[PDB]
């Protein structure tokens, strides 16, 4: 097939794999129980991304959805990735500030809605309705970000500065990166079709790699993960 976006898919696969192995190696050397917890969650995130980037590189996770008078190329494997990686990242943040079970449940649930309506919108055949689903998915994301910014930051204040400071950074990287996904979707192949797929794939790999390996490097190198 040789689609123009394959090189970014190859690069995404490469970065996710390397990040996975490094976290795995670093994770199985640590003896602290809590640190092990964080390591297991954070290593699994890029591990899942790697498998999906690899599948997409190999030609899977792609479907032609008709709308706008065109046969549009929609990479659905992405939602198969995000369905599990986004809540895991959320869990990392939750464990960090000792969030409550109710909070976590509500965040993971909002997250499920976000990815769920996102895919439904990415698969919808009525052009205008694709944006209705997109709109709902974004509303869910803003709920999650609101909670992370207003709820979590507040509870991270019961933690040590080292832990509060690590959370701030992770929270910040998350707010900035996550905020970017809906915009990429809106102007890319799933939406307005302004930004071509090859470029769109490039933007997504940069956000995904930054949001997973970037996020993991920051979290796993901190002393805040220790019991
Ligand atoms: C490793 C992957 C990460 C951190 C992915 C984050 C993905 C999002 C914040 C995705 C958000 C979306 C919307 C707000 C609406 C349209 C569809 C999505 C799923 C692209």
């Amino acid at each position: 097939t040789g689609r123009p976006e394959w090189i970014w898919l190859a690069l995404g696969t490469a970065l996710m794999g390397l990040g996975t192995l490094y976290f795995l190696v670093k994770g199985m050397g640590v003896s602290d129980p809590d640190a092990k917890k964080f390591y297991a969650i954070t290593t699994l995130v890029p591990a899942i991304a790697f498998t999906m980037y690899l599948s997409m590189l190999l030609g899977y996770g792609l479907t032609m959805v008709p709308f706008g008078g065109e046969q549009n190329p929609i990479y659905w494997a992405r939602y198969a990735d995000w369905l599990f990686t986004t809540p895991l990242l959320l869990l990392d943040l939750a464990l960090l500030v000792d969030a409550d079970q109710g909070t976590i449940l509500a965040l993971v649930g909002a997250d499920g809605i976000m990815i769920g309506t996102g895919l439904v919108g990415a698969l919808t055949k009525v052009y205008s309705y694709r944006f209705v689903w997109w709109a709902i998915s974004t509303a869910a994301m803003l709920y999650i970000l609101y909670v992370l910014f207003f709820g979590f930051t507040s509870k991270a204040e019961s933690m040590r500065p080292e832990v509060a400071s690590t959370f701030k950074v992770l929270r910040n990287v998350t707010v900035v990166l996550w905020s970017a996904y809906p915009v990429v979707w809106l102007i890319g192949s799933e939406g307005a079709g302004i930004v071509p797929l090859n470029i769109e794939t490039l933007l997504f790999m940069v956000l995904d790699v930054s949001a997973k390996v970037g996020f993991g490097l920051i979290l796993l190198r901190s002393r805040a993960i220790f019991g």
